[PDB]
């Protein structure tokens, strides 16, 4: 019940997308549980255990679609839970939580560097790469390919409604990479000059489907139409455990004013509904490879990544639940 | 040549897209020649003929892609040239121009009505319709189907960068028609609930391809993927004669500042290029029917429309050439 | 208002499908018009005119999907009407109706044997041909090719619910053509051994789509999948003039007792709805050729059959109307 | 050689399809093995062993296509065999056979209700689901989802020739699920209004293909065409171990009298062959997921189900062999 | 019966492909009938008529697949036949034949220049064009595009068995055009760098299929897979009249030694058959446009080219027949 | 290092393709290391280790694409390196090399046999099989299916530029198997009569793509178009480990003079470039099954083969690196 302010501020900052990107919100959430355990004034283990459960619930209940976030929380709290239930005293608990969270953060950072190097071998000198939204994993691949001296150009899609495309373009251009910026609508038109597509992921399902930023399934579709390789750069913690047992992933519907600003929308008629899905779902048939920190897989090998990292936990409850 | 200010002003408003839409700019160019003819101070028929040629060229060099405009100019000018060359006197030439421009304007208005009556028959009670940009021809269909008492909803795509979807959404709402407004990236995600696609055209080619607002081809692609009928509402003067003899249609590239506003765009590094094609091309295999004022055709019958109405002219030079 | 029993008997027999097959029902309506004229006790030209308009409406309100039937009634009534409006006396009108029926009925027979001759040229020695329902035009093709000494075998799908495939199997076998009889569900399984598919049509639209017995579109889809030629054998009076101006064809829904017999259906619970559609719609992209009495066309040239033989009549009302 | 009548009665009832459905026949063969052990008048361990090998062969030679049946006989006989070869006395062997049957039979029941639970998670409120034949695993899915309070409707294809769709329709309606009953030919026509397809399996191969009731592959093809999820609900004992080493599955050809009744068939000429295939084969590319009792897989992970649970046994001979 | 040697020598030279290419053999055949009429020693018209029939039969019976050849013969002999049957005297016949043949030859030459100019507008600066075999029509397009200053490169396929690819490569390279020469097998591999495909035709059917050099259908297929425009450059006399009435085009099977030289094949075992089809058939769905001397058409407009140039003659016998 | 002439001679014969075929060159490289080890005059184990490393590199730098060769070298050298580093004396090192090379050679021969026994089960009585190049693995399948008494015919493609089809045709004929020999361009034209496609592989990637003789991808493309099973017969040592970590396979570009002989080629102008890729890449969606010595897999299960047998090594440098 004695939740420190950094937990609430991180939760809010995930909700408002001031902190965004599936990897980042997962690291931020691990960091929040880390600080809760740093600054906790609890005396008993039972007390700190209970603070960490509640912090974890607050953080889970921010944004639903990227399983990166629950997987972060799980990574920390499977360990914290095993400690507490094994009889660890206060400081043995405090450290288990803090250290588990530090592990996840470090492993996330290393995973992304690694995805960069693996994916870059798939990029060739002269390539024109089209990307969508702003994905650290995808940018790692493109950045690495450029540092290897491959002379590349990236077609960056603006990525409505929230313009993540702007971030992507200034970022790649600041590393020296030539950028071509277009609207989402122009993806087919420019698919004819594109050699490779590199996008990220928020959740990957057991059958190989990729839930990523709205628009992704379209770029994928047309890439298939033209035989351009769709490469999804994604850490293993993007893979979605509960899809193993039949769960559909929730698609986050965000506020209509991200599309039509409040000052404008209030003046619009009542029979207009504005629908603002945050993600769509791309089928495995439109994906060439998924580049994980453990290597290149075909998208249908997602079930293998999950069988072996994740499946064990599905017979238990979540490690923050009563 | 002494060109009236209405010609210059029309030309600027077409360039700037204050006046926009394929059919409307064609009416605005007819109108402009009408007014050059009305307000002319010419004494000799050669002097007026010269004014009409120069005005025609000013209007021609506004926007390239939509062939409606050239076709409107031709409709007036073939007739003006036949009179002048057949020895018409000043007033008979003036009236030929005025009256030809009027006929085109009236024919365009009636054709749009007829297109609506025709396309509406293919809309069924309960249909969810997806559209793109703001096409008067497409809208005529939706408007008439609603007026027949069919309960429809229209999914309207915002149509970046110039946001024509806003015009379409407000217009359909004003007639009583519920709208679902979405970003362009969401067209595949909502194709699964869509019963019909209805878009316009700027130019249609001899092989049946449809040049229309940027992103049209994406929507038609995923429509096909999903077996949703793609219906293109379009006047005969949208069909492109020069394509009969192999001409490719120029795709208008518009200012970067429509995509990114000038204030923001001047802050960006020089190795980001903003590219803003205003149209793409949708191949005939992704189009179910074209709905013209003379009936439903498959897209490959575009050559028939071109043969029977515009082929005759391709042996002659352009009717405004001096 | 004095309508002869034969008109009523034909109508009732078209409704119960005792008279069936798109061509046959058309000939039966023409026959009925002919007999209404032959047996008329009408003493005035206006009195006969009124009997024929009324017989036409009775006949038109039997089965809606096959345009063959109304195109037959048209052929006659356009001619009856031009006579009546030109001032024709009684026996001139009676004869115009008698000799218009005769003409259509004889032209139907000639068209069907000519489709035989043309279609048989696309059947090759050794061919295995799959068909569906019982189409006289399809059968003419197959029977002619067997008479050219080509060793063929026909796969006859049983064609639920009304078992028309039994008629086809006994018919083709009676000519000495070996038949393979299968359930409809088995059409994909046998498509691998099939060389050609030959089916009939109830109506063909302006854009090339073919409305024919329920199932036809599935057989056509898997035929496309396997690159087996789908050939549609159809008289020019199967082409649907109203589709030129956007009309959709109504799909006859027939009695659920044709699917589940009345004795058994009455015992079933109300929360099972039985839906019996008599036709489906096959898109033009899955049709290699339509074989008409005037030649082979790609399905997209359906609009030409229509433009050249039927379009004239769409500016007038139906010839049996007040 | 002293085989108890129940074994003979089960075999005859699997042959006539009085006992049918891949799971049920498997449980029935296990039940029969169990009763052969219970009622055996055998005084030696070698005498019982020999009765069970012989009962197994009788049961295996009933219907070939569904691997479920031999995987059941295996489950038991592998265990009977290891006992017998380990030196087991009589009542130890009798019990090993009794308790292996029991185990398989109970595990079949648990597997089928677990597929219910997992599969139901992919059904969404409002869904219209098409199915085919009568599959207990498919039905468990649909029934569980209805018990979660999701308003669904099921389209039941009648499933010629043996009319299994009648069993499915009455079953689902008995649980209060509204049903739409249609002929098989109508599956493309209704695919446009279908949200999900759920079908069972008789055998699933190493590369993902699904052998199931004749028709299944057509429904799957048009489902793919329309981007409707095709979900296969199947116990792990439907997976076919011999396909790992290249074996193809035999397609049972059943009596032509199931298609044309004997009373009518005898009147037909000899040059009509009636071919009644009980199953077809659906390729993996047209299957979105297999739902097993252990999870959701892409169809290409069938080889893992097999590698991990069955492959061990392929270096030995069949457990009922000499 | 008094056939001059140039007729026999041309026939033989067509048979051996010393004269080849569909246009060329058509011109050569017209030329042969021209010389027969130059050097004829006939006295009566009836005598010369009879020489021209027999010359025509000799020339027709050379190579079967390119309808260019019969259409040449027809063009000359429809005119010669009308003259003779109208009562023309010897010299009026002699000139009719000679002049008709001179017309065809000139019109063929002009048609090809014209196809060149039309097709070249479809070629863009920088384009890499893949072609197949050696087609004058296709080369006209590429040559013209290069003379317009478009900087192009052509991928020339070797075109087994007869190596026409060598001719094509030396020809284009002698005009200054950069050539990349590859084997037929590499067409897919290099389809990714190709912007346009330009091939010729031997016969074009009523439904839009293109019979062209063996291999054409493959290049077309993969071009569709990659969305590369397939442009077929072809004169109207390549279009095939009798396909209007159901005729399949014969595919010429040429001597096995063109594949395996005689010195080698004689040593090969008896159970090896060498099959050497000269042409395959490409479906209309894989063709973007057909470029005729009358302009760009979609391939399904082939029936229109035939309806209007050719259909009239199909109610008559050939103009060389008794 | 004193390298025996057998190493140098093997290396030259691999380069020149005197010894060719993916599997054979791998055996020839094992063999060559065997012989370096047998005939070595080394006194110290370090001196032999050095010889084995240098020989390994000479053999590695022969031909790049087929990963069988590197894998054979690795099989021997991992084991040689473990011995040398574990302190083996001269003779124990010599024998480790000799014996490792022998095991690889024996395993390769047995694997090819097993592949035949496995693939043959998927060949049915009456099958027409199309193959490409000369693959011992594919041939083992065809040979065994014939020996099982299945009546097969094989369509053999000539496989330019090096004409490996000649080897395949003579070899299959010599076993009794009828052959149809065709040029590569005719593969689509004969796909319509083909029941099965059976080819080999040089390298198979982590995502399931198959690098095989130039034109393989074309044949698989049209096979897919036609629903003909594409089966790839291939040993586990054809699977490519470095692709697990993103490596793309180099495609061997061979001398222009294989395509055009040197005598002819020196006469050609310098602006013709002959390009001779020896392989292409066939994507996994066009492959039905890969038949390895351990069973049938779908192509996407290539990652499983790579994980379970070769992944372990990718953390270590190459076992011949100094
Ligand atoms: N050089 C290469 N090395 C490894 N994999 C490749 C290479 N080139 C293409 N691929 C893969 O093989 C397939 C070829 O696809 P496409 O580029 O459509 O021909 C894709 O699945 C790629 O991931
Ligand atoms: O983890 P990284 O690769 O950085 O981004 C992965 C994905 O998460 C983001 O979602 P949002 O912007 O938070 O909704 C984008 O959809 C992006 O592709
Ligand atoms: O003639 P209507 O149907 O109104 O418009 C047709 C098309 O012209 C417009 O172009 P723009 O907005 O002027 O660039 C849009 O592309 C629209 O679909
Ligand atoms: O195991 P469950 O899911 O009940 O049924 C599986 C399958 O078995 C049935 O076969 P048949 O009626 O025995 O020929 C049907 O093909 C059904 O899909
Ligand atoms: O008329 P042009 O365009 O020159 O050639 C047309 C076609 O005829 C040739 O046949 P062949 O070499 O005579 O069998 C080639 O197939 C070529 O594409
Ligand atoms: O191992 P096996 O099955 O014999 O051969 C496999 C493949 O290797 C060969 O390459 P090349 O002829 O050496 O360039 C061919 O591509 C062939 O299909
Ligand atoms: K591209
Ligand atoms: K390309
Ligand atoms: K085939």
């Amino acid at each position: 019940a004695m939740i420190v302010k950094e937990v609430y501020e991180t939760a809010e900052k995930i909700k408002s997308m001031e902190i965004r990107g599936a990897g980042r919100i997962a690291r931020a959430a691990a960091q929040a549980l880390m600080i809760q355990a740093e600054k906790s004034k609890a005396k008993e283990p039972e007390e700190l255990w209970n603070e960490l459960k509640v912090a974890s619930k607050i953080l889970y209940n921010t944004r639903p679609t990227a399983v990166s976030l629950p997987n972060a929380l799980r990574y920390v709290m499977h360990r914290v839970k095993a400690a507490y239930l094994g009889g660890a005293d206060l400081e043995t608990l405090r450290f288990t939580a803090i250290n588990s969270a530090k592990e996840f953060i470090y492993n996330s950072e290393k995973a992304i560097e690694r995805i960069g190097e693996i994916g870059a071998k798939r990029i060739e000198d002269g390539d024109i790469i089209m990307t969508h939204c702003h994905s650290k994993a995808a940018i790692s691949v493109m950045k690495k390919a450029f540092e290897q001296g491959k002379n590349i150009k990236v077609i960056v899609t603006e990525t409505r409604p929230k313009w993540q495309g702007k971030i992507t373009a200034k970022e790649l251009a600041s590393y020296g990479i030539p950028v071509i910026y277009i609207v989402d609508s122009a993806a087919r038109h420019y698919m004819k000059m594109t050699d490779k597509v590199v996008m990220g992921a928020n959740s990957i399902t057991a059958n190989g489907a990729v839930i990523n930023k709205i628009g992704t399934s379209l770029i994928a579709l047309t890439a298939k139409e033209h035989r351009v390789w769709v490469m999804i750069a994604a850490e293993t913690y993007k893979f979605h455990p509960a899809t193993m047992l039949g769960q559909l992933v929730e698609i986050e519907m965000r506020d209509p004013t991200e599309v039509i600003p409040e000052e404008e929308l209030r003046t619009w008629p009542k029979n207009i509904e504005v629908w603002n899905p945050a993600f769509d779902v791309t089928p495995p048939e439109y994906i060439d490879v998924i580049i994980t920190e453990r290597g290149i897989i075909p998208p249908y090998a997602a079930i293998d990544i999950l069988k072996e990292e994740f499946g064990w936990a599905l017979k238990y409850k979540e490690p923050w639940e009563d």
